[PDB]
């Protein structure tokens, strides 16, 4: 696909949308997330577009080169790892991320995959317990959607 | 990927868990649907894994092949005319459809797209008017989820 779409929802009123495009070789990830806290919140690509148990069974970070976890711009990070959204006062972040590691299509496709919005700071991978080293503290799932395909 | 799911939600009461497995050349598709009126109602792939609008944001039913609306026996079919799934007295529609079309790669991957149940029986094509050939006059989308990556 070219351009991919998902719409986060969860239990809380932490919802969004966000649109995923391939441009050139790379991917450029924009929208908006709304309800947050303010600061920094975590957000992820999970290995598995699997919602039956809400965002718990969409499982870890999405690492096909098993690496430990880090930030978007580390040699060491799972391919999922997208770094943290910031909202605003009132609860806004507005998403602009351009990533060289996932992809549309192929093997690093995250299609079919979950995007999540984290309640916690992500520490990238620097936290210093184990935790850190698997996602970076960001703490539980306030909100998840399937990536679909979009027109 | 050779295991899929897809969690089926909409604004009223039709909800439902469909699973997805390769095998062989063939999709095997089971679950179940609760919360449908007693019969058939028309169960297709539609295109987008788009859930902006709900589920009209789906699109139409997958059809890379450019074919008319049949029934899923038929040669004239769209890759994503898998019929109708029929729910019994207290609205429960046990699912199970073994499919050659569609796939869980490739380029009839139904993966990051729509699955949709829909409010009457899809007439397979055989309705007699122009609506029968495109829809199946399945009617409105009583629930529908996209398609993403299971364990
Ligand atoms: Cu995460
Ligand atoms: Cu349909
Ligand atoms: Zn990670
Ligand atoms: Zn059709």
């Amino acid at each position: 696909a070219t351009k991919a779409v998902c719409v986060l929802k969860g239990d809380g009123p932490v919802q969004g949308t966000i649109h995923f495009e391939a441009k050139g070789d790379t991917v450029v990830v924009t929208g908006s997330i709304t309800g947050l806290t303010e600061g920094d919140h975590g957000f992820h690509v999970h290995q598995f577009g699997d919602n039956t148990q809400g965002c718990t069974s969409a499982g870890p970070h999405f690492n096909p080169l098993s690496k430990k976890h880090g930030g978007p711009k580390d040699e060491e990070r799972h391919v999922g790892d997208l770094g943290n959204v910031t909202a605003d006062k009132n609860g806004v972040a507005i998403v602009d991320i351009v990533d060289p590691l996932i992809s549309l299509s192929g093997e690093y496709s995250i299609i079919g995959r979950t995007m999540v919005v984290h309640e916690k700071p992500d520490d990238l991978g620097r936290g210093g317990n184990e935790e850190s080293t698997k996602t970076g503290n960001a703490g539980s799932r306030l909100a998840c959607g399937v990536i679909g395909i979009a027109k």
